[PDB]
């Protein structure tokens, strides 16, 4: 078991350049892959859920170069769906953004493809998908434990009327939004109830409109989509900077900066953890807005008590952040913390309790009231790449604290501790 000893840090300060958005660059990929033409992707992250997406993509056929630092992609567009038969299986690591969006777009005409992954993923829910890509017509079926992969994907997907429930997760509207305009019928697709991680949507929504295609968004209720459609490659393609891994170094200056600026977001990013830096804004902390930035500067650091489904990623880093503020702080409706790569609210309160904070975990919110003075803890990460970037905070104090398998970093950011080294200072 690997493991890795953060030193105190006494200040932080500087400008970190931000590694490419992890859900825009799969989006991205598997549109490229779809579309007609060369798609030339900038700024694209190179890290575990790309590289097996762009294994994915490989297999099914898809031609593509990368440069040298792997963040410049040239794809060659199938011209629409993509097609493999023998139950060619598909391994997908822990990469929902490929694992999701997959099991929907593979299941249009006739294919045989089983899709599996890592153990975590084999736990991971997608039964609420299925129920969706069945009504539309495809065949589908559990290899193992019943609505969770692995699947295997026998096309017939034709479109019409389904429901969808979007209580749990986002990624399954996603995943049908992204198919739904390739099928040879209209489909309407009606939300069951709740939609969480609502701003992901947006995301996807923003993606496939650069690629070509538009729908009608019903009030997040539903959407009307008309099939025939085929997508296009938008020629060169910005990637914008990932402001989930933001996030870290945003919070570091909150707590001990200095001001900490990140390129490559701004404040026309669409993506929905960028409204992390509200969150710190409402804290204390001081905020600036650039087109191309958002930097944050010490100010002080209270806390709250906030809804954060809007946020759930980012939510994380909150959490440990509150251990440097005054007072109790409670983060709300945050229930699928517990479907992604670890229970992650079981998680949170087991690791922030053994740096010394008092904490309730509750079904799906989490309330946290910090000690005096944090304790030293060697930080089990479960094999989750946010509890190892949430923990790293904890060494801007006066206590060091070692991170068990720092490498988990690499679902979404290989080089985090590099980063958070770049803007550490011993004065
Ligand atoms: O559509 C997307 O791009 C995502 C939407 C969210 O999931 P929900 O819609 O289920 O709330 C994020 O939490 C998820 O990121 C994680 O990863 P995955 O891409 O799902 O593997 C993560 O980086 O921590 C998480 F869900 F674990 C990526």
């Amino acid at each position: 078991m690997e493991s890795l000893t953060l030193q105190p840090i006494a200040r932080v300060d500087g400008t970190i350049n931000l590694p490419g958005s992890k859900s825009v660059s799969n989006r991205a990929l598997l549109l490229a892959a779809l579309a007609h033409g060369k798609t030339v992707l900038t700024n694209l992250l190179d890290s575990d859920d790309v590289r097996h997406m762009l294994n994915a993509l490989t297999a099914l056929g898809v031609s593509y170069t990368l440069s040298a630092d792997r963040t410049r992609c040239e794809i060659i567009g199938n011209g629409g769906p993509l097609h493999a038969e023998g139950a060619l299986e598909l391994f997908l690591g822990n990469a929902g953004t490929a694992m999701r969006p997959l099991a929907a777009a593979l299941c249009l005409g006739s294919n045989d493809i089983v899709l599996t992954g890592e153990p975590r993923m084999k736990e991971r829910p997608i039964g609420h998908l299925v129920d969706a890509l069945r009504l539309g017509g495809a065949k589908i079926t559990y290899l193992e434990q019943e609505n969770y992969p692995p699947l295997r994907l026998q096309g017939g997907f034709t479109g019409g009327n389904v429901d969808v429930d979007g209580s749990v997760s986002s990624q399954f509207l996603t995943a049908l939004l992204m198919t739904a305009p390739l099928a040879p019928e209209d489909t309407v697709i009606r939300i069951k109830g709740d939609l969480v991680s609502k701003p992901y949507i947006d995301i996807t929504l923003n993606l496939m409109k650069t690629f070509g295609v538009e729908i009608e968004n019903q009030h997040y209720q539903q959407f009307v989509v008309k099939g025939g459609q085929s997508y296009q490659s938008p020629g060169t393609y910005l990637v914008e900077g990932d402001a989930s891994s933001a996030s870290y170094f945003l919070a570091a200056a909150a707590i001990k900066g200095g001001t900490v600026k990140v390129t490559g977001i701004g404040r026309n990013s669409m993506q929905g953890d960028i409204r992390f830096a509200d969150v710190l804004e409402k804290m204390g902390a001081t905020i600036c807005w650039g087109d191309d930035y958002i930097s944050c500067t010490r100010g002080e650091l209270n806390a709250i008590d906030m809804d954060m489904n809007h946020i759930p990623d980012a939510a994380m880093t909150i959490a440990t952040a509150a251990l440097f503020a005054k007072g109790t702080t409670t983060l709300r409706n945050i229930y699928n913390w517990r479907v992604k790569e670890t229970d992650r609210l079981f998680a949170m309160a087991t690791e922030l309790r053994k740096v010394g904070a008092e904490v309730e975990e509750g079904h799906d919110y989490i309330r946290i009231t910090p000690p005096e003075k944090l304790n030293f803890a060697e930080i089990a990460t479960y094999n989750d790449h946010r509890m190892a970037m949430c923990f790293s905070l904890v060494a801007l104090s006066d206590t060091p604290v070692t991170i068990l398998d720092p490498k988990c970093t690499a679902k979404t950011f290989p080089d985090y501790f590099e980063q958070l080294a770049r803007i550490s200072q011993a004065a």
